[PDB]
């Protein structure tokens, strides 16, 4: 009904809305891995920070969604965000494939979109996702890739050493 | 069976192993050619940083298409190189010939998969070879195409003359 | 038949085209060996960039030889490049190992054409092989024959462990 | 007899004076090619810089051999300089002739005493050779070789033209 809207179906503009609540959730994740981190008896600083800068993103990730949502003339609705799945996340191991999961479901769902754009002839949503979105992704399931390939290698040897040198070395501190 | 690939086809894996192979063979003409018309009975310098330039731009074309089929959880294969089409490319009017009908060969590589890419539903592919691969090509015909002409206008005119005459006002020395 | 060919052998000007094979091979070998470690499941990216440093090296390595062979008068002359020996590379042990006998393989093919040279009776090679390639090979092979020492030391105490922290603290990233 | 001479025989001491004497003839050469094109009725000023350089060189060259015998405890023995060949040089075409011709006798002077650096075992006067003048004389006749051919493709077609295009677009003024 919006004086601006065009080719923009209803079920793109509650996709959207759905795609905006799963960033949302990922970013909420993201800021229980960070500080499960931060705690004193985990203390791997790196790792908090690796995923508090995901919080960081994944919330950007949502805001692009909600202006892109008004600038097709299309209405932001909120919905409750559900908790994380974990209170405690294991080890830098467990917390990285958890990621990557995570990651990877917020991928499906764009390519979910991606799909239903295509079915709508939407090229604009078309565009977006993939000059915004989805290259993104896959840029940052490959880095989790290749962490969980180094974690894994480091924490086959002496676990406890190994989950220390990762955070000391690679990650950013 | 990589722990990140999602969305990408063994069709899609393939056609990009072989494309590596025709960029690979392409900066490999690309190198015969610019070294031809380095040639002491040859001697058009201009002509042959234009060739040696394009062998740099097609091997990093393949160096791009690798990084992406790691990046997507596909695996590099290297296959022989076949050699260039020919061992001596006449004059600059034969070369940039030879060049366009090889960018041409390239491009519709690019359309072959790009084609693959919507069949196969993988937005992925399809943003990477619009955003990396098809404007380039394009540009890249219609700058050969303008130099076709030019050279022709010349050397239909008075063939050594005009060859000297395109390579020192037109290519880069 | 060249204008300005002086003093320089059929048997020399063949010996160079094969050296050019033998180098852009040994680069597309190494280009093979950098995207192995850039791979998800292996993932080591000093290694990678290791690799891809030498497959530039070689490249400009035959690009010396072409440029030489056209300021003699000779005739470059291109075959098919043979497709590297391994698919997989294995550990970075593996590859250290597959790497110096790659270089010495170019190293005693140096050699040979240098005592062709010398049997030829052309200065003029023999001054261009020691000045740009007989020091540069035996300091690689050095550098590669320590780099293996410090590899064995490491991943005979604990391999996993012992290969991340070679990556992190000798090569480059 | 010199307090300072050591390896150094009475055949490469008399063939370093005699290669002195042509490298001074060749100097003189290229003043008078260089001149000749100065002539008001010649008047190509970039073939007059470009032999004027090489006088430059060419001195330079027996300079540097001049040093040598002082340093290898040799005495210089200077002899008459004949003049050069012609008192005119016709068109850029004859002259660029004339000057590979030149190059190529004095290259050979070059590998003949290399040669008998060799059959003495006087590896110092291989080296001085092959650091000071085998690689800048190979490198000189190419350049000239490839001047005769963009010389001849544009004087094949319009002579007068040819050579003042030439003198415009190639060479330096
Ligand atoms: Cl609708
Ligand atoms: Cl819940
Ligand atoms: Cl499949
Ligand atoms: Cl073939
Ligand atoms: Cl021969
Ligand atoms: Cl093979
Ligand atoms: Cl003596
Ligand atoms: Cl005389």
């Amino acid at each position: 009904s919006s004086q601006i809207r065009q080719n923009y179906s209803t079920e793109v503009e509650a996709a959207v809305n759905r795609l905006v609540n799963l960033y949302l959730r990922a970013s909420y994740t993201y800021l229980s891995l960070g500080f499960y981190f931060d705690r004193d008896d985990v203390a791997l600083e790196g790792v908090c920070h690796f995923f508090r800068e995901l919080a960081e993103e994944k919330r950007e990730g949502a805001e692009r969604l909600l202006k892109m949502q008004n600038q097709r003339g299309g209405r932001a609705l909120f919905q409750d965000l559900q908790k994380p799945s974990q209170d405690e996340w294991g080890t830098t191991l467990d917390a990285m494939k958890a990621a990557i999961v995570l990651e990877k479901s917020l991928n499906q769902a764009l390519l979910d979109l991606h799909a239903l754009g295509s079915a709508q002839a939407d090229p604009h949503l078309c565009d977006f996702l993939e000059s915004h979105f989805l290259d993104e992704e896959v840029k940052l399931i490959k880095k989790m890739g290749d962490h969980l390939t180094n974690i894994q290698r480091l924490v086959g040897s002496q676990a406890g050493l190994g989950e220390y040198l990762f955070e000391r070395l690679t990650l950013k501190h």
